[PDB]
This record gives structure tokens, C-alpha cells and sequence, in this order.
């Protein structure tokens, strides 16, 4: 049965309520996906999917049943309909905050203290928004330790995944700086 906006826009904690985890299936079993099969194909993330199977998937997704099965799909159309999930979040993987915060830490923590004042401003976030970026962190760094095949460096995949997990305001300076710390913040975390 189809229930739009079942998943897309729904909060970590009531995915939590519905299936005992704040990812629904559906949308982890899309990441499994990617990792187990799709890690061979160059610019996973930055390449775009097509809108129409894009939007089929995220309707798959959103089917009563919890559970969809990928397979024939391009990994483009998945990586972007991830892409699209984070987005759609009614409140950023990284909360509204933590694009400033990241900023701070380039302005005022040095070199070899900002992976440490990283892990500190992290360990603030909500448990669900926790979970789902240690799923998410060691996520992209099987993609990019596939780099020798799918060319995506830590940079690579920050700079195409920051505006989804930290719904960077893109199209005011300090915004500009928000975005670079952000993608910055995040390339250092995917690198570790």
C-alpha cells in the first residue's frame, strides 16, 4: 500500500517508532545496495541519476512494506535518491547548528585540533542523527576506498553530500564559509 511522504520528510525518531531504527530498511537496504555492487562506477554521488527512476524508487520506498529490492537499478538513481533523503529530513543529518560550529573550528581551533574539536561538536547531536552518521561515515568510506575504480576522494563525496546532510542555504558571505567548513569538516570525517 502507498503512503506518500511515509519516508521522505519523516523524522529519524519516528522511523524509530514505526521499525525499532532510524533509518527505515527500505533506505539502509539502498546503501547496501551501492556498497556491495555499485562501488566500480566513476562519480557515484556526483553524476546524476534520471529524475523519473529517481522518483520511482523513492515511491518503492514509500510502499507500507519496509523493504525494497534494488537490483537492476542504475547507482546513480540510488546515490541521488539518497542524496534526496537526507535532503527531504524536516531537520539536517547534522542539525541547523553544526554548519557554524564547523566554521568556528576553521576560524579558531588549529590544524592538528580540528579532527578532535570535529568528534567533540558531533557527540552533541541527537542518538538517532548519531547512529545514522557512523552508518553513514563508514558508508561513504567503503566508496571511497573503491577510489582506484569510482575516482571519489573523501573531498570528492563531501563536496557532493554536505548541501543534503547539512541543508547548506544554496542557490551572504558567512553562508559561503558555512558551506566551505561543512564540506571541509565533513571530507576530514569521511577521510577517518
Amino acid at each position: 500500500l502507498y503512503f506518500q511522504g511515509s519516508v521522505f520528510g519523516v523524522p529519524l525518531t519516528v522511523n524509530v517508532q514505526r521499525t525499532g531504527q532510524p533509518l527505515p530498511q527500505s533506505i539502509q537496504q539502498a546503501m547496501r545496495y551501492l556498497r556491495n555492487h555499485c562501488l566500480d562506477q566513476v562519480g557515484l554521488f556526483r553524476k546524476s541519476g534520471v529524475k523519473s527512476r529517481i522518483q520511482a524508487l523513492r515511491q518503492m520506498n514509500e510502499g507500507a512494506i519496509d523493504c525494497v529490492n534494488y537490483e537492476g537499478q542504475s547507482a546513480y538513481d540510488v546515490a541521488d535518491m539518497l542524496k534526496q533523503y537526507f535532503r527531504d529530513l524536516p531537520e539536517p543529518l547534522m542539525t541547523n547548528k553544526l554548519s557554524e560550529t564547523f566554521l568556528q573550528i576553521y576560524q579558531y581551533v588549529p590544524k592538528d585540533q580540528r579532527l578532535q574539536a570535529i568528534k567533540a561538536a558531533i557527540m552533541l547531536l541527537p542518538d538517532e542523527n548519531r547512529e545514522v552518521l557512523q552508518t553513514l561515515l563508514y558508508f561513504l568510506s567503503d566508496v571511497t576506498a573503491a577510489v582506484k575504480e569510482n575516482q571519489m576522494t573523501p573531498t570528492n563525496l563531501a563536496v557532493c553530500l554536505a548541501p543534503s546532510l547539512f541543508h547548506l542555504n544554496t542557490l551572504d558571505q558567512k553562508d559561503l564559509n558555512e558551506n566551505l567548513a561543512a564540506t571541509q569538516g565533513l571530507a576530514h570525517m569521511i577521510a577517518e
